[PDB]
């Protein structure tokens, strides 16, 4: 986007601006802000269209020298600044301090002019034309100069060689505002998606890793885990720097960033749990996505099962050996484990039973069957806080199991429903078409019609997805549609554009079926086809009269007619036919709005074939029968009707 | 569908044609080519309803002999071939070799003619009524064979003797294109079903067979083994071949044939597991239908259960003599299952301890509560390995139960929203009678009413059902729909086709429960009604004026008065009425229209009862009150009124 004016608006701080055309002769005038209006005192409408010299503020005690410098200065394209006695709408004598800036482009052609405005009356002299007194005349100078005194030469009226110091400052101003001159009238993270990707599968790593350090307690993984540490530390310095500079870093620290700082700095590796932190930021941008959420409650299905397997063994590991008398209490999973697997607990000290790894994955199968509601009970708890904890895991997996299968249910219903809109419409029209004893084969043929366009258009009402789109980009996509028929045909070449979209909003799309045909003989005739694909026949009385391919036109000419008119022939397909038409209601309507194209468009469009002119012919049988007619070789009160057709 | 001109123009490679209409006189042109349009000089529209003869492009040089001829093989349908000086637009001495082939049919009619051409003038002689020179004659020779010596006559120019070889060569491609003219304007599986059927019951069988064959270990079975085998071979011969040859064959190796042909060829019997590759060719046939799904996920589900039995079998074996040390190690669900049952294993060697069918069945009992969430336990896993198996299967059943949950939901959400919206509509209409207290009897009515219409109508827009249709389409299912009226008036029968689709595209039903009355009398009458089923009254002061039956219209004439009249009388039904009403307004449209119908339709219609004439009549107990008046037996102001009625 080119935010050119707005830069300028915002840089300017109540000083005011026209902008010029620099590439048009006598450099016409094509904005003026507020500010100059207030000025100048003249309206929008009147600055503009005038010069950006602006002859018409000039006067008698205006410099004509200075008027031949701005010229210059617009012809060499030359940043400039000068001051001049000009006029205003109440013919005011008012010195300006014109600053002249081009504008470059990303072309670089220099397309625009700035002019830049002050008031510098009380600067330099006072000289009136005619005035009630000098103080009146002094009066209205200062009155003139408010905004350039007051706003810009604040401390200026303590001090005095203000021509030496605050005129200085406010042509410095300028001097800035050229170096803002920058905008030239143009317009002015993959690397996000891969680290938030490994930064969230190194927060499953933690996720398992850090209860299973807590419970179970080589050196590469304590490598692995310094590396997850300055990993995790980019990543806050990239979640300060990265976009939504200072402001986010306050947004952040506002938002995320003690737990993000807490969560990855020796009891305090619990701490390190609040490293899911990270998750969230994902969390958030997989939601829209559906599928993949049934893959994010299976994860943190697993990986609350990692964690309340952790647990488990915590558990377990506090009750066997709670107090100094260092009983075994004949009650804990542990010691059922270790009289299930073998070897049970001895002592000669106190001789542990069962293996870590089989003991992590038994605590794991045995928060598995919790959560998964199925519950076999070789691990199953009997000790008080186990039993508690039972009851919360139990609470935990009844929630984790209705989420995973409200989720599941979910994507059946939309997988289902989508086809199941199609299925119902189709049942209903086959109900429709068996209520009211169709014979078979128009049954059948609606029916594969309706099949051949849910194939072919995928349920798809295109019309309704024109109207989601605003008016212009609906008619570029028209005339997109309907590049068919404008590339191809010599009537639509010498259109202006305004006429192709106001043309492609009104052209219809027919896909016809072969064998089915569009205009019967005797139907009205109302709107001229375009053949882009296909084939077709022309049946006059059983007879093929025109075959119709790509790029043929028929239909009626209506401008020339305006008159309605019935099909004298049937025009069937013949294959898989591509139309593209339009009604002769609103081709008369742009046809009358671009007057100057409805002529050419009448001597270049040549019908393929009037559907209104009845062609006669006669048939080879007729005068086979005619030359049987040698073997063969009243009338008054018909023939005068003869004579009356001859009075027709 | 006939692609009769596609053909021709695939074929021809460059080369031009028309066609013209062998069943007319003249025989006149139906179609002409781009190629034709350019060596003629001419327009398509100027080409058509010219003589295929080509009588417009002779001249002075035309030798009238070879018009005679071109006559004759028109006439007698003869394939032949000719060269000529034609004339073009410019009037060019061009010669042609026109290549004439009668055109055939499904009929074997002689309906159309096809004449191809190409330039000859070259090859045979420079003849020119006036030229600028020699040289330039000659060239614009050259300049017009230029499709018939460049891409025909290739190598031709550096040989001698191009009537010899290059034009004899060009003869021979209208031969073979002759040859090519067999398309005569025409239009031009169960097994499959069945295939899939056997072959998916057969994936079961090998999906159910190989996995018990690799855990568990007659003759019979492999003779059906070997069937399967062989079956399965074919059903590859048979993918290469069918329908989605040698297109299919190359899609087929790089979509499915790796796995296919590794599936079916000693421990690579697990290869063939990959035989249920064939599934996904049913699978995608069967996810559109939704109910046959619920029994896909039963089927998957029994399948899985059979897949993860025989793994946890194979588990168990591989756990109870993991090591040569050959321990028992008095930890398994085989041990266990031995101690359960009985038969605990011995050693005399080691005698074995369950049957394996009892082994299977336990096995299977245990991965079905398994994947079902029940968990007894009496088969519940306490080694490392079948812990971590016991992990996974229940993260696979977990998955199952919830795919099968949320498919009943889909399937029952469905069979519920095709009631729910009817009960809802249904409970909103109460609700809305109940709340502005309708007297009981009309709420009972329109009760009823919309109880009988979602009887009958089955809760279908039949209407919007007319608007998925296209236009013809729709026009012949309202022909079909009004044919009870258009079968049975006298009005109707004199009309044209398109009249009688632009007729019945207008033409409301309307179902009307007895005792409900059309036009109340004063209301207006704007519709003229045929009555194709049932009976009605007419009523008028409280006496049935006229008893409507079926083929009777009523209403008023429109397009003899043109004049909206008050209907002078109740109209209400008696039976269950079946009508077929039309506005004025499309009536009188379709009479503008269709002229010549419009008094034949005013003939022939003949109104059954008049809604405006009011009749006059008087009732019985009013001439008995007369009779009564016997016994009986200041107007100036008033009978001035009578005079003023007498002014009426």
């Amino acid at each position: 986007q080119n935010t050119f004016l707005e830069n300028i608006v915002r840089r300017s701080n109540d000083t005011n601006f026209v902008l010029g055309n620099a590439q048009i002769v006598d450099w016409p005038i094509v904005y003026s802000n507020d500010g100059f209006c207030k000025l100048s005192g003249y309206h929008r409408a009147e600055v503009m269209q005038k010069s950006s010299a602006c002859s018409f503020m000039y006067g008698e005690l205006t410099d004509k020298d200075t008027v031949e410098k701005v010229r210059q200065t617009f012809e060499n394209y030359e940043m400039n600044s000068f001051e001049i006695l000009m006029y205003k709408k109440n013919r005011t004598p008012v010195w300006f301090f014109v600053k002249i800036a081009p504008i470059r482009n990303e072309q670089d052609k220099v397309v625009l002019f700035l002019c830049t405005f002050s008031d510098i009356t009380a600067f330099k002299q006072p000289i009136e034309d005619d005035s009630c007194k000098g103080w009146g005349k002094f009066a209205r100078l200062t009155r003139a100069l408010t905004s350039s005194r007051g706003v810009l030469q604040q401390l200026a009226p303590s001090v005095q060689k203000g021509e030496n110091v605050h005129k200085h400052s406010r042509l410095a101003e300028v001097l800035q505002l050229g170096s803002d001159i920058l905008p030239q009238y143009k317009q002015e993270c993959v690397f996000k998606t891969t680290w938030d990707w490994i930064i969230l599968i190194l927060t499953f790593y933690t996720a398992i890793l850090v209860p299973y350090n807590v419970s179970f307690k080589n050196v590469a993984w304590l490598v692995v885990d310094s590396i997850v540490d300055v990993i995790f530390l980019v990543d806050i310095v990239l979640n300060f720097h990265t976009t939504f500079p200072k402001l986010i870093r306050m947004n952040y620290l506002k938002t995320w960033f003690v737990i993000d700082l807490l969560s990855c700095l020796s009891s305090l590796k619990v701490v390190r749990l609040l490293r899911l932190g990270r998750v969230a930021r994902k969390l958030d941008h997989y939601i829209e996505y559906g599928a993949a959420v049934l893959v994010l409650l299976v994860c943190v299905f697993g990986l609350a099962a990692h964690w309340m397997a952790c647990i488990w063994y915590s558990i377990g590991d506090y009750e066997i050996f709670d107090e100094d008398t260092k009983t075994i209490r004949n009650n804990s999973w542990l010691y059922q484990l270790a009289l299930d697997i073998g070897t049970p607990y001895q002592f000669n000290k106190w001789e542990g039973g069962p293996s870590k790894n089989s003991v992590y994955i038994s605590s794991l199968y045995f928060t598995m069957t919790s959560l998964t509601s199925v519950g076999f009970g070789n691990i199953a708890p009997s000790t008080d806080i186990e039993k508690i904890f039972a009851v919360a895991i139990m609470m935990i997996g009844s929630l984790l199991y209705a989420t995973i299968f409200g989720n599941v249910t979910t994507i059946f219903q939309q997988m289902y429903a989508n086809t199941n809109r199609y299925h119902e419409m189709l049942n209903s029209v086959r109900d429709f078409l068996k209520l009211y004893q169709v014979p078979k084969g128009l049954s059948e043929r609606v029916m594969d019609y309706i099949v051949s366009t849910w194939s072919m258009s995928r349920g798809i009402d295109t019309e309704k997805v024109l109207q989601i789109c605003p008016k212009d980009m609906r008619a570029d996509i028209c005339v997109h549609l309907n590049r068919k028929v404008f590339k191809e045909h010599p009537a639509f070449r010498l259109a202006s554009d305004g006429c192709l979209r106001a043309l492609a909003m009104e052209f219809q799309t027919v896909h016809c079926a072969p064998g089915d045909l569009i205009y019967h003989a005797g139907e009205s005739v109302d709107s001229l086809c375009f053949v882009v694909s296909g084939s077709l026949e022309v049946i006059q009385d059983d007879e093929v009269v025109a075959i119709l391919g790509k790029g043929d036109v028929f239909g009626d000419v209506f401008w020339k007619e305006a008159t309605l008119a019935q099909s004298c022939a049937n025009v069937r397909a013949l294959t898989y036919c591509d139309l593209h038409v339009i009604k002769r209601d609103a081709l008369q309507k742009v046809l009358e709005f671009y007057t100057a194209f409805s002529h050419s468009f009448s001597r270049n469009l040549i019908l393929t074939y009037n559907l209104r002119k009845r062609i006669v012919f006669r048939k080879i049988s007729d005068v086979k029968r005619e030359e049987e007619e040698r073997m063969k070789r009243p009338d008054h009160p018909v023939r005068r009707l003869f004579q009356r057709f001859r009075q027709q």
